[PDB]
């Protein structure tokens, strides 16, 4: 459905909390490897309020945020 | 026809509030560059291909119109995600 | 309960005090290493005002801070 | 005549469209090794309005460009 | 008694000058290297004004301060 | 006379022109290395108008500019 | 006496030669002083380009002013630098 890209996450809105729907690939580091992002699909996670991006599809809208603005995982 | 240079891509884009435009934007990915290069000389390979349709940030990358047809091009890092 | 992400930790507030309840993995050199956090659950550590989140849950309060917002611990 | 110093070019302006005329020897990775530019001279490159240093060489316009201001090339 | 975290010290105070009383682990390098704090406990230092974070505990004032805060140490 | 420091060099003034006089050691790189400057004594280069450092110095005025601010060599 | 830190050097500064055009109409100073140098991801230790005595001259308002002894000093960073006069 939606492909995050790189160092990214789609979530669903519920400091904000919001449901991960779908993961990047990571960040690449400067030697090549490409670090996996720390949260699966699933998870809950809490982010900064006013942070990432609002992206509306069918109706429905998700926010698709940087590992980096990812605090923490409740759960 | 239009080669994308770097870590770059080139995509064709695709009552009520007037501000509700101020969203996201979709393209196609009609041509994509050789990527970025690491400080260890290493080349990272676009992670977009021909044909995928990416979302970008609203107002981000270059507009240029050419033949009377209207291109944007985008920097690797502007691309939020693909929708498949 | 609340997993902090990366190189962050969370803490119970008591400059602030606050004691370390959870630590995250830290933070990702490039060369692919991970640095461990330098404080360890039951730390009281030093941070600046106005630092940090703050989250509440179940009427509980906590902050979530970066190692880079931890100034010291009290020991 | 003009040599463009590291990663740079001058092009004969025609977003902006101009040619390149000349390429200079490309950027300096920390780990010396020098990354050589992407365009050949002939080439149509498109790059950022108000972007570069414009010189004008018997009466002549050209533009020195350096290779993160060269968007595209057009063939 | 103030233990100070990665590349900071607690200093005494007496531009400003202070004395070095305890000094942290020192910044850590992309390479994972380890770089030490270059003054050591006793030394004089002068410290940036309104450099650093105050801190009292029972009735005695002391300042944490990072490595870069340190302008030079007076011998 | 006035050696330039680092990734720096000399100019005698004439987009700006000038002669370089004098050149500096180089940038270092993270790895250890020292890139020598791409200009030599001699060379014609040209510069950002209002770029570099002007120095006057019994009388002569020159310009302090750092190998970033020179765009190319006019031969 | 005063020892910069790390990648700085501590320099007393010069005061220009007054102009005239009848009546009287970029800083120059003098190392007293000079840290260790930059550190590099590598570990090593960079040295500092100048020395004590060197003349420097180096961006006007850049650095740390600094009193000590009714005597003024400024703490600068070598890449503040532009060049030594000799």
């Amino acid at each position: 459905m939606i492909k995050p890209l790189g160092d990214r996450v789609v979530v669903k809105r519920i400091p904000q909390k919001g449901k991960v729907i779908a993961v990047g690939t990571g960040r690449v580091l400067e030697n090549g490897q490409r670090v996996p992002l720390e949260v699966k699909e699933g998870d809950i996670v809490v982010f900064a309020k006013y942070g990432g991006t609002e992206i509306e599809i069918d109706g429905e809208e998700y926010v698709i945020l940087s590992e980096r603005d990812l605090l923490a995982v409740l759960q």
